């Protein structure tokens, strides 16, 4: 028999010596938290403008007492944010916890390294910043969380992760659910550990190959269901896991339809009993519950546990069908000029790195001229029961050529900026940055990203 | 009635609105730990090989459960380092915590950044780093801490801290006191605040303004007290504090004569009764036992709270040799080229800030050339009430000049490498850095420091 998801079996989370299950929670299912959308200050056609607020607080998970975290606008996580291509965007960022934190973009397409937000990005308590943009880049599902180096998973760990929708007129265009809450919901997969008073402890928990609780929280929420008033939902997957891998699938094995990467649209629609998400992974999918009927409750599993309950209300029947085409991918020619870059992350534990080193914030570790593409070949050095390593690169979208010379998977057709590499594999990427600045890459098991899993490449314009 | 001691009694600590008084332990009362002296690996007359290793560990600090405590080659503080001026010091740096720190050598003339180990020099876990220096530099006390950048704080609150001696042929030919943890003893002072299971919880007790416990932590223990078996006992003060100031004095107002400050011995010995030690200072002080007879019992007190006790056993007379001068202070000629230099700290609390702008890791803030001397003139811009800031500098120890114009205190004539500033006072000083690289400046209360209170100066070869 054989796996049903696309990565090697041997390598997923759950053969590691050091892994953590998932339990079923004892506390009483609740309605999924759907995270409002965040009121602009000022909108018009041209420009919007958004107040950001990092902040510390209380909320009610589980019976008990209310589990003290930090948030975007919002006790625990964060109010969704709405971004338009081509629209100027103005974004006050605003620190009022007790540490300094920063606000990475994940997937934005902005210059480096304070727009992009990452480690050369501080904002000190109390302090706030400025920053402007316009987006020019397929509409898609990003993300915001905090990326000091360190600590990014203690920050995440605390509640700093927060959806962020780019919209275009392409997008508008196509015959998909949109309507936010009720049949578009985020859905972002976390999981904790809950300690005396229902209190989170990242260093009671940290393992320096990834923190992983046995408590899954989608959106905030513990044993979620979520109202289905519609025949077709769209569920925006989002895996902001410090390291935990997830295994999608319904009970029934319900087919579902990904229409949606990181980067942008898939180039077609891609049907799944099953799906696997590495961390910082996006996908966006369509369910069609029109088998089902009215009090009927249908369940969202990974691997062997339940995440996600749909209730079943009366809902109007939906005749619609999906283009053959969602979107067209367009991809740049390789710069014949620039050679093939050789990336190698190396090591687990305590061992990471990358290149044969670690993280080093003073030190740029490569170049490459902006507008231009290159060959990027991205190496698991792991040996015989290894791990996935999913590698992420800041200021830019990419697109997949090969894994290990074949196909990528299915669902690597469209632009990507996180990929699971497979121990042993090598993936050829075609990566081209627009803006000038210093931009990251690493492994966003975030463990791994503290422990100095992480170089940075330096664009410059000729 | 006058106050004793040196500095402004209005901008005292305990003026503050958030002050923690210490308070009286219920702990049992127990022999001072005294760190025992590191051995070296290696070691001829030119050569000297040690290594310094951070781990976790726990240690029987209250009675009950062990305090989880970081320490330098022990669970707690750490053991303590001698250098001798001339010799070829090799260090090997082994980190084995869960997080990366950093191995600051507060006070060594030694080239920045990386063998400075400041906010530049960070090690991650498992990770090793070799060092070398020669120490050209007058024998003094100085210190081990972390500062990774940040939290200072919060790796010093778990305990990371260890005294160095240094010695020299001039310190030897002296009548000090110098059989170690017998009649030479470090007298590291710092405060804790305990929590259940006599747990230590830095973000608990987090102040933006300064971490203070009520619980008198000396050498890592509680309630001490020291049996003297000399007439003459020779006192290293640190204030390991991460913002208490320590207002020492003896009942019976027994003097004491001070011999050493940070940098180097005084020039001429000083008597006091009152001696108040603002963060990161050092004070070697002999007391003199001769009044006293077996069994008696002479306590160590700050403000009003007892320290630390000292048991008097029977101890042979002694010679009370100390002569008219110590040490023999060389001032440098500033260079007339050079201007006055005016370094303004600003803010308390979360707007703490040095010449209007918080830290920024990769922004160098001031240059000058090494080898010439040059005025700093450091200001606290303080409001009505204010606090005293302890300004320190990386990578030198610089001349006090004058406080306001009249003349730094007794104890200031020597060689230091940390001043307290009292609010509206313009202090002089006289600074030259003798190797180059990259070195910071910044208050001391390590609360500030982490809230970016804190810049960095750059020095070159001309
Ligand atoms: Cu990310
Ligand atoms: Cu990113
Ligand atoms: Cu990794
Ligand atoms: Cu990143
Ligand atoms: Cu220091
Ligand atoms: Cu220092
Ligand atoms: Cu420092
Ligand atoms: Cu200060």
């Amino acid at each position: 028999n054989y796996t049903d998801y696309f990565f090697d079996e041997p390598a997923f989370d759950l053969h590691d010596g050091g892994y953590v299950p998932l339990e079923v929670s004892d506390a009483p299912e609740k309605p999924l938290n759907v995270p409002p959308l965040l009121k602009p200050d000022k909108e018009t056609a041209t420009d919007v403008y958004y107040t950001v607020t990092a902040e510390a607080g209380e909320t009610q998970l589980l019976p008990g007492a209310k589990t003290k975290t930090w948030g975007y606008n919002t006790s625990l996580l964060g109010q969704t944010i709405v971004y338009r291509r081509g629209q100027h965007t103005h974004v006050t960022l605003k620190n009022t916890l007790p540490e300094l934190t920063t606000f990475h973009w994940h997937g934005a397409n902005v210059s480096g390294p304070y727009v992009d937000g990452g480690c050369h990005a501080p904002v000190y308590p109390g302090e706030s910043k400025h920053i402007d943009f316009t987006l020019e880049q397929p509409a898609t599902t990003l993300w915001l969380h905090a990326h000091p180096c360190p600590s990014t998973a203690e920050q995440v760990w605390h509640g700093l992760a927060a959806m962020v929708i780019v919209k275009d007129d392409h997008e508008a265009s196509l015959p998909l659910p949109r309507n936010y809450g009720v049949d578009d919901i985020p859905v972002i997969l976390q999981d904790r550990r809950f300690h005396e008073n229902n209190q989170w402890d990242y260093r009671a928990d940290y393992d320096p190959d990834g923190v992983a609780g046995p408590t899954a929280m989608i959106n905030g929420t513990i044993n979620p269901y979520f109202d289905v008033t519609t025949q077709k939902v769209r569920l925006r997957f989002l895996n902001g896991a410090n390291r935990r891998e997830w295994r999608l699938h319904f009970a029934d094995d319900l087919p579902f339809t990904q229409i949606g990467g990181d980067g942008s649209l898939l180039p077609e629609p891609v049907k799944f009993t099953h799906l696997m998400l590495t961390c910082a992974e996006r996908a966006e999918v369509i369910v069609d519950f029109g088998q089902y009927h009215e009090g009927d409750e249908v369940t969202l599993y990974t691997d062997d546990v339940p995440l996600l309950k749909f209730r079943i209300h009366a809902f109007k029947p939906d005749q619609t069908t999906l283009p053959d085409k969602l979107f067209d991918v367009k991809a740049p020619v390789v710069d014949p000029a620039l050679p093939v870059r050789h990336v190698v992350m190396q090591g687990m534990d305590e061992g990471v790195a990358i290149d044969g080193k670690k993280f080093a914030m003073q030190r740029i570790d490569a170049t490459q001229p902006i507008g231009k593409a290159q060959y990027w070949d991205v190496t698991n050095s792991n040996d015989a029961p290894g791990m996935v390593h999913p590698f992420h690169v800041h200021g830019t979208q990419f697109l997949v050529l090969s894994r290990n010379g074949h196909a990528p998977y299915p669902n690597e057709h469209g632009f990507k900026d996180t990929i699971g590499v497979n121990p042993g594999e090598t993936v050829r990427l075609l990566v081209r940055f627009d803006l000038p600045g210093v931009y990251m890459y690493h492994c966003h098991i975030i463990e791994h990203e503290d422990g100095g899993m992480m170089a940075q490449i330096e664009t410059f314009d000729p």
